């Protein structure tokens, strides 16, 4: 008999190489054993353009209805995938859009095993990325200026008050660009920052480049330390566990140079690059969990990659791949842990943690995807294509479960 | 008789450990060897406030006389500065500066020596950053916003026409910024990389968020695609080098799993971080050099690590400090090598050229500072305080010289 579900899990569908994993994943691993409860949102690329990017919408809401969702990685469109796939327009980052709804915090880990050994020599502990889920960037407007004039930042009070100042004065063609956060959401992203080094017991690092954006960095760092101050010194100075702030530039070299351990809470930007940087260096970019956390306690688990293109091309020459699906399952098992803990069904959450553990287990034994081929010390070691790796998975888990 | 030169080096002095270090290179590896001609400015922090940045724009014009720089790491100031120094304002960069006035490419790359091994396995050749001098977050305009209002991002042409998007509606409390760049800057920056990464014999990388920032880092991505289509394709299939683009997330990943020995283009911001994420994971922030290159010809040369604070704090307790000096020596020896190569000074440039090749070969014979002691395959090995470090590179000089 399989495992039954109380609220559905919001299910997010994505592109290209996850679009066929998280097929797999749900056939091979999930539906055997679970009557899978899901409300499914199809955020392919194909059905964001046909509902014009509606489906995005109707995806967020969903997940602050029902409180836990899933996402597949998907297509952020640009001018080539406009062209590829023949777009009504060039849509914005999906990802974007679910995490400027929510807000939030995006906690991203390596998946640590035994005998997978970093590039990094010394990274002898995980080191977590927080990154801050809301604004910067992904939030901008830019705009192309065709010939001279006068690009300018502009602020108007709710009461009269005007304030402009100079981006630039052009006599040619070039680029603009403005962008914001807001104390709300910097202050939600530290406290979350902070629950979670404790929550690990760990020591926190944050940067920023304070010196050269000397007011929009600058508040982060403000808060960051307001918030320390009085709110966390307390409790950290109580578990032997530092604060830690630098400038970016400063971090990264440190990092690169420390033994991991520690939880590196980044600007949303930063903590894209240094997501990759910290799964890369660990072993593959599907080597690392990914989950955002709104303040408002709603949850979205993801993979931290993106749709792997370049495999889903081989696999579109007919060429058979060998495609990393550890990243994406642990989403699944990430989000069915949470349904199952805050539904009071043990049965899921001792499901999801013994299949977090046969996926690791099996790497353990030498069977795992190209990617990792290379950094195993398993002497016998048996590299498979991305459907027997999950049939890997589970045969170990089949025989511990 | 010492070395005699032409034209004058413009020199410009710093702050905390590298001020104290550029004194020591001066006067043991330099003035016994070169009657030093060059033209002092002191952009030490105390001197930058005394005379409100004024010294770091003449400066930066004595540069565009002259043609070639040589700069000390200099404190940028923040709140914490301001408060240390007592500072009549928070300056601006002088780095940041001294760049928006040449534009050009900041050139960067570590400082291999055989025995000395990375910290990422595989890292087999250097990897050099290529990055943007110019623009984006160092031009920034920002400003805090106190309570509601409207944000708006605004461009007026040289005619009539005028733009407004909104960044933001606030109901609260949050920060603001704007930034830009120019296609003139971003055509010189392409041309730069692709001319450099020929001139090394090997693959360009170039990388951004186009996928986020639609136009702004899209126009980059484009005008690298232009410049290469018609204008590098030819040279570049030529000698089997290829130019490869993709997202900056994507690129850390890629370049943390490579062997090195590319070129690696990046805007301003990525490029501060990216060279420390090099430089730290070659071996240490000191074993990298680091040349700004104006599209107009002229050349800053500088160390790409800042200025040690943390030593500089430690100097002052009274402990002794092992500082590698090797990133400002080359700066020197960097700049002296240009100055020779423009005056006909073959004395000078084979000056500069054994002055770095005895630094290499002293940590190569095992005798560096601290931060490299842990990454020498040296058996017998000698850690050296800051002076000791310069004084045992002077013997290996002078014995080969
Ligand atoms: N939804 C998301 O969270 C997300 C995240 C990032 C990017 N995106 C989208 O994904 C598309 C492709 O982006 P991208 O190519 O830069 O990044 P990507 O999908 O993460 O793939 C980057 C590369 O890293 C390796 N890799 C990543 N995941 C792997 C896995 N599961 N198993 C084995 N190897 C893996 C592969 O390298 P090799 O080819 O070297 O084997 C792959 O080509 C873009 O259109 C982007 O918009 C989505
Ligand atoms: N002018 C510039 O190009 C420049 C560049 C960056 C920063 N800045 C300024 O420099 C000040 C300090 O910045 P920061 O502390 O972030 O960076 P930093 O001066 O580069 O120092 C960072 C750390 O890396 C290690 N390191 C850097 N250079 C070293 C060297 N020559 N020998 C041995 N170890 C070295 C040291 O680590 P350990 O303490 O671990 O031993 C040092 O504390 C700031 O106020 C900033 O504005 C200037
Ligand atoms: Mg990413
Ligand atoms: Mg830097």
């Amino acid at each position: 008999s399989k495992i039954k579900m109380k609220v559905p899990l919001v299910e997010m569908d994505g592109d290209e190489m996850t679009r066929i994993i998280w097929r797999l994943i749900k056939e091979n691993l999930l539906e055997p054993y679970i009557e899978l409860n899901t409300e499914y949102y199809d955020l392919g690329l194909e059905n964001r353009d046909k509902t014009e990017d509606q489906v995005t919408i109707d995806a967020a809401r969903a997940i602050q209805k029902y409180g836990v969702g899933v996402k597949c990685a998907t297509i952020t469109p640009n001018a080539q995938r406009v062209e590829e796939y023949n777009l009504k327009k060039m849509w914005k980052s999906p990802n974007g859009t679910i995490r400027a709804i929510l807000d939030g915090t995006v906690f991203r880990a390596p998946i640590v095993v035994n005998s997978i050994k970093p590039f990094v020599k010394g990274w002898k502990k995980p080191i977590s990325i927080a990154r801050h889920a809301y604004g910067d960037v992904y939030k901008n407007v830019e705009y192309y200026v065709p010939s001279a004039g006068k690009a300018e930042l502009v602020f108007t009070s709710e009461n009269g008050e005007v304030s402009r100042q100079t981006i630039h004065e052009f006599d040619g063609p070039g680029v603009i660009m403005g962008m914001h956060n807001t104390d709300k959401s910097i202050r939600s992203f530290a406290r979350a920052c902070f629950n979670y080094a404790l929550d690990m017991n760990q020591d926190l690092w944050f940067s920023t480049k304070d010196t050269i954006s000397k007011t929009y960095d600058h508040r982060f760092k403000d808060i960051f330390q307001e918030i320390y101050e009085n709110e966390y010194k307390e409790k950290f100075e109580a578990k032997n566990l530092q604060y830690f702030y630098t400038l970016i530039d400063d971090a990264v070299a440190r990092i690169i140079r420390s033994e991991g351990g520690m939880v590196w809470a980044c600007k949303n930007y930063d903590g894209d690059v240094m997501s990759d940087m910290v799964a890369s260096a660990f072993g593959s970019l599907a080597m690392m969990t990914s989950v955002l956390v709104s303040p408002d306690g709603k949850y979205e688990f993801e993979a931290a990659h993106g749709t792997v293109t370049r495999h889903y091309y081989k696999h579109l020459k007919g060429e058979e791949t060998s495609t990393n699906s550890m990243a994406t399952i642990f989403a699944w098992t990430g989000a069915l842990k949470k349904r199952g803990e805050l539904d009071g069904i043990k049965e899921l959450v001792d499901f999801a943690t013994k299949l977090e553990q046969a996926s690791v287990q099996t790497i353990e034994n030498g069977v795992m995807t190209k990617d990792l081929a290379s950094l195993s010390e398993v002497p016998e070691k048996k590299i498979v294509n991305t459907e027997d790796f999950l049939k890997e998975i589970r045969k170990t888990f089949e025989g511990m479960a």
